[PDB]
This record gives C-alpha cells, structure tokens and sequence, in this order.
C-alpha cells in the first residue's frame, strides 16, 4: 500500500544495494545457473528447455566472455590448502595487479552435502570495510568453482612467525592488541567468529594484522548471542555469545608465551575443569602481566573478561606501553616488517605443490539436478 | 580480448537498454519462473531445490507486490476478446489513468503448443515510437497471464465505422493515407505485418488512425524480405517481401467502396488468376482514379505498386487533395470525430460479455516441467 513513484523508487535501490541477493551482479548468476544446469541432451528433449535454451544460448555465450573469469587471472603460485579447495597468488591479465583467490570446488561442496558456510565470510570480507579485515574485491562464481580475489597478505600467518622466532612479550604484547581491535570490528558488524585461531591471522606489507577465512561466523540474535548445537572451544560452547571469542584470545596468547596449548579426547574436560588446570612452566619469566590477563580469558562464561565490554580489555595494564595507544596503534611500527624483493615475493608462505590432478565432475543428469542452485548470489563487483 | 574498463561498461549498458533480453527488469522474469516452476510440494524434496527456495522465498515473496501486478488496475469493461485472450479497459489505482490492457492466458498457448507470437507484437508497440502505431507503456507476466498495457483507442476499429457509415471517397483517401504512413513505419523498422485487417486499424480520440494487434509479423532478413513456408494472402505468399503488406491495403480499399471483398477453399484460385477476376459493381459511381489505384495494388508481385519505394504510392493522384498532404495529415481535422462524454466511453466499442468463467490450470508436476520457461524476458517497464 504505497504509492507507484516510491514503489518504483525502491525497486531500483534493491537492484543496485550491494548488499541486496536481488542485486543486478546476483540476478545474472541465477541466469547462468539455469543454462548449466539445462543444457543436457537428455533434459533438452523437454520443449520448453530446448527453446528457452535456443533463446539465451547465443546471449549467455556472450556474457559468459564480458563478466569476471578464471582466465583472466595466471596463476603464480598456491600459497595454501584446506578443505574444498585451495588458494592461489594472481595476477590480473590486463589490470597488472596481484591479488590472493581462493577456490572452493563446487564438486566436493555438493559430493559431502555442504554449501552454505560460504555465505558469512562473503558478506564480512565485502562489507566490513575496517583495517583489521582481508577485504574481498571481486567474487565470482563457474561451471565448477567459485572464486574469491581478496589482496595478497604477504607477511604469512603467525603461526610460521612464532615457529621461526622466540616471541618476546613486546610482540605478544603487540599482537593481541591488533587481534582485539580486529575482533571488535567483527562483533561491531553483528558475527561472532569461533575457533579464532593463529591460522587466520596474516600481516600485510607492513608486518600489521588483518583477520581471514572467517569459517564458523554466524549472525548475532536479537539478544546478541548465537543459539546453536577443538581446543579453542570454550566451557560456554562445550556445555554461545560474544565471550566465545574472548576465550580462543586468551588461549592465543598462552601459546606465544608458554610455547604450547593451555589444555593439552578427554582434553575437554579440562577445559570444564578450567579452575583446577591452569598450570604455566617452572621457569614463568612470564611477567604477572601476562598471566593475569591469560587466566582473566580462560575463565568461566560469567566471570569471563569481556563480558561487560570491549573496553575493559583495554584498560588492562598489559598493553600500556608506551611505544603506542590504540588509536595509534597501526600507525607505528611492527615487530616484524617481512623485507620482500619482489611484488610476488611469497618467502613468508610455505611452497606447497600445484594442482597436478584430474578434476571430478557431476554424473550427466536426466532429470533437473539443481547443483548450480545453492550457489546463486555469490558473485558480487567492487565498482 | 579488451580492457577491464571497456568491459565493465558493457555489461552496465546491456543491463539498461531496454532493447536487451538481459535487461534488469528481463532477470527478475527468469528468478519468478524458477521459484514459480519449482515450489511444488513434489519437486521440494530435492535438497538444492528446497534450501534455493527457502532462502529466496521471503525475498521473491516481497518482489511480487511491488513489481507491476494485475491488482493495480481495475477492470472497467471488456472490449474485445479473441484466441488465446482478451483485451480490458483498465484505470491504474494509484495513478488513475485509463489504458487498455491485453491478456493471454499462459495455459492455452502452452496447451496447443504456441508461445512465440507475442515477442514480434512486443518489440514493435514498445520501440516503434512513431504517432500510427499503438504504443506499449507496461508489460507484465502472472502466474497464469500475461498483460499488455497500452493506450486506450476510444474511437474503435474500421470495421464498425465501415458498416455504421456510407463511406464516400473522401474518407477512403484520409484512411488510406493514415494507413500507408502507418505501414512504412514498420517496414522502416524492418518488420513486414501480414494480413493488415480493418480488424487492426483502431482510432484515437481525435478520429485519426493507429496500427495495433501485430500478429503473424516476422523480422525482415539481411536482403530486405522474408523465407516463409485468408483473402488478404497475395499471390507472392500463396506460391515473401514487403509487396505482401501493399496487396492487403488494395483489398482494403476495394472493400471502403464496393462494400465486399474483391476476391470472393477455392478463392485462393480467383487471387492466383488476379488478372482475370478483378470485377467492380455495375453502377460503379467510384472515381477512375481510386480503380486505378485498386488495380495497381491487386496484380502480380513483379509489377505490384511499392516494389520500388513508397513515394510511388504518395504521388498518386488519388491523394491529390487540398485539405492534407502527407506531412500535415495527422494534423487535419479527421472525417469521423469520436463524440464521448466520458473518459471510460466505450460506446464506439462493442459490449462483450465478461469473463464468467472457472480459470483452468497445469496440473501439479512431479518433475520439472518449465511452463513458465518461455515467457522469460517479456515484462517491460517505460520509465
């Protein structure tokens, strides 16, 4: 019950709204989906298809050429793996600019009946639009693979720093800083993230930090917490709000200083039993600064530190120094500042091997399959 | 193989030219069709199927009562019906502005297995953009129906002004004329109607013609004619260019003045031998000069008027006249005035009977069956 003007008004806003699923990028995607998943001799027996097909063939062969592709990306060198796919260094073809894209196979999502996880980290790596986040550029999806060209972090993960470095407290103290902004953003955005772990967190140029691969993320309820049924998992899920976060902080931290996880299968009750197990080395050259905030973390959800606010952290006397304050705080200096020759310089990563394997595919159906379905919407431009 | 830049732009205006099967407002077709070709409690078994559905459903759900639909206009009267439809008086609710809309029942074209008609009718009211031709302002699809939005035409057809009025030659020259600069505008778009009835030629309010109801029109090919296999068939098409539409417009003088068709199963013989059958009444009290035109439309392809431009037509002296020329026509006064009290008089149109009757429907499928398929791509939107 509107009238025509602002109805029609409204209509254009979904359709340019970047966040919308009704986007002009996302309607495309659901064009394209049904030319894949039609385009069978066997379904193409069917009238309607064939001609509806006939139609748009010469049109889609076309669009298919003009949107963002695979082959407009050479591929440099696969800077890491996971499950479902990989992730790859990039150069674009005619732009000359180098990019991080990770892949995802369409095949191995649908083979073990699992689609939507992408969803969260798309919407965060777009929108966030902080310092502290890896943000996604271009998203676009294939005929068996979807893509994500996010910038190149060339600084590596943490987990090779503190592998290849005896990390004082100056850098602990550093590092957990810029993870606590990073998180607050997230929250700020309405995600709590879970399992937040060293893994994800990379340096960029200047040796700073930037959050990634955001698996695991939900929205936050209308309360602000998450209704839902490995050692990062706090006693709060293990029996979920925004404490969950403030947990896998205070484990972080214990593993720079200690050198090895707080609670080392039957580890989970420890982590129950968090007030009978919290136990540091002989030698604890630890300060006392440092172990009062670790065990304000590793605490039960009531008394976990956080609970009332992000700025009781801050308050704590752990990160006054006087190097930096927050709002400085990825102004100054880092206590690593990777020293690369080249623009594709991946000396930080780890060198892992090519592809180098035949790519699976569906079984050619006969009735309408629908595996394109799940993945319309994903596609998004950044202008 | 072009710049990023250039290709970017490309995509943008194939996504606003209204001319273009991808345009925004042809995509938003094609997401409906899914979700109205999907959502069947059968088909919803499928996983990809039920959890697309499920995530658009709130979204499409939403779309549907804000695009253009049926219950924005009300239904004043009925004034025309025919195959595969009918056509309404319609006011807009909000705008209250009357328009004369056109159904097509989706069921029956797909039940005797006909769809690709209306396409050729569309691209024509819509971009023809010329003051002989109806134009279309809205199109919209239904779940049942498509609809045609397009001016009201108070004046009605020929057809009754023809059997409510002796037509001296006078008026045949005015109509004619009309007729003639309405027919080049087509053919200048390279298009070639057939079967050009006195059932097409409506009427506006100041009495002056417009073309309408474009059924079996055809694109011209790259020579300028068309590769094809009642009375108004010429010998070419009986055996097709743009002699064909000329032929048509000879009958349609010749019934203006005689009061019957020229060529009187078996009739398809007098058209072939049209040099030995062309007979006028005895008191034939019409002028020299109109025989003299009938005759030069009504004969063999080879010689028939047109064949080398339009402007052959012009300079007969059978449109010599001193109240128009060509240029001023649509300007003049008009020989039948349309006299209406209101803005909702249909008093030149006849009355037909409202619609009075159950709607059939597909039968709910097991598989995916894709009615709706076809239709993607018709709804348009003028600004």
């Amino acid at each position: 019950h509107m009238s025509f003007e602002t109805r029609f008004e409204k209509m254009d806003n979904l359709l340019r709204d970047p966040k919308s699923e009704v986007n002009s990028d996302c309607l495309l995607d659901g064009l394209d989906a049904l030319v894949y998943d039609l385009d069978f001799p066997a379904l193409r027996k069917n009238k309607n298809i064939d001609n509806f097909l006939s139609r748009y063939k010469d049109t889609i062969n076309k669009i298919r050429d003009l949107r963002m592709k695979a082959e407009d990306y050479e591929v440099v060198k696969v800077i890491g793996r996971g499950a479902f796919g990989e992730v790859q260094l990039v150069r674009h073809k005619s732009t000359r600019k180098v990019y991080a894209m990770k892949l995802l196979s369409k095949f191995e999502m649908i083979k073990r009946s699992d689609s939507a996880f992408f969803w969260e980290e798309r919407d965060i790596m777009a929108f966030a639009n902080s310092p502290w986040v890896v943000q996604l550029f271009y998203a676009f999806q294939d005929d068996r693979y979807l893509y994500m060209v996010m910038e190149y972090m060339p600084g590596g993960d943490l987990v090779n720093l503190m592998s290849n470095y005896d990390v004082p407290e100056k850098w602990a103290r550093f590092y957990t800083a810029e993870v606590v902004l990073a998180l607050d953003a997230i929250h700020s955005m309405g995600f709590i993230h879970r399992d937040v772990k060293p893994d994800n967190m990379l340096l960029d140029k200047s040796g700073h930090l930037k959050l990634a691969d955001f698996g695991t993320c939900m929205k936050m309820n209308k309360e602000g917490m998450v209704r839902c049924d490995p050692d990062y998992i706090s006693p709060e899920v293990l029996k979920y709000g925004r404490e969950c976060d403030w947990w896998s902080v205070g484990v972080f931290l214990y593993e720079m200083l200690v050198g090895d996880t707080p609670f080392y299968v039957g580890t989970y009750s420890k982590i129950m039993n968090h007030k009978n197990s919290l136990t540091f080395p002989d030698d604890n050259d630890i300060s006392k600064e440092a172990k009062n905030l670790i065990c304000a973390f590793l605490t039960d959800r009531e008394v976990r530190l956080g609970r009332n606010g992000v700025e009781e952290i801050k308050r704590h006397l752990f990160f006054k120094n006087d190097q930096w304050a927050w709002e400085t705080l990825r102004d100054t200096v880092a206590p690593v500042v990777p020293d690369l020759s080249s623009d594709i310089d991946t000396s930080n990563f780890d060198d892992l091997e090519e592809d180098k394997g035949e790519e699976e595919t569906f079984p050619i159906p006969k009735a309408f399959v629908g595996n394109q379905l799940p993945f319309v919407g994903f596609t998004y431009y950044s202008n």
